[PDB]
């Protein structure tokens, strides 16, 4: 349940923050046709030497867990959903960088139960 991945998300986030608070998380949830979810974790910092640390952190601690290192910000949302969908082909990839869009993903599974949507993507900075 939803619930366990927001729990393991927080564990996440306090172990990469007491090493250097300066670096960034992505969580990539995944849905594929047969039930099954994937939990992928990947590490941005202004320098990747630092992100291989932290990674190499992640990678002792939750060795069941499948993680990357980037050195861009924003750009690996979508680098690594296109690596995701090509070797999950029947499967639904999300994006998650703070806990409550881990809690709007469970929303989200809901309209996906249902046949419904509202309002439009309206761009702004």
């Amino acid at each position: 349940g939803s619930e366990e991945i927001r729990e393991l998300v927080r564990k996440i986030y306090e172990t990469v923050r007491k090493e250097n608070p300066n670096v960034k998380i992505l969580i990539f949830i995944i849905f594929t046709s047969d039930g099954t979810i994937k939990v992928i974790i990947v590490i941005i910092a202004d320098d990747p030497n630092d992100a291989k640390r932290i990674v190499k952190k992640i990678q002792e601690r939750f060795p069941k867990l499948t993680i990357k290192q980037s050195r861009n910000e924003e750009e690996a949302e979508k680098r690594i959903q296109k690596e995701l969908e090509e070797r999950n082909p029947n499967a639904e990839i999300q994006v998650v960088r703070s806990e409550d869009e881990l809690k709007e993903i469970l929303d989200k599974l809901d309209e996906k139960k249902g046949s419904w949507s509202l309002e439009h993507h309206h761009h702004h900075h």
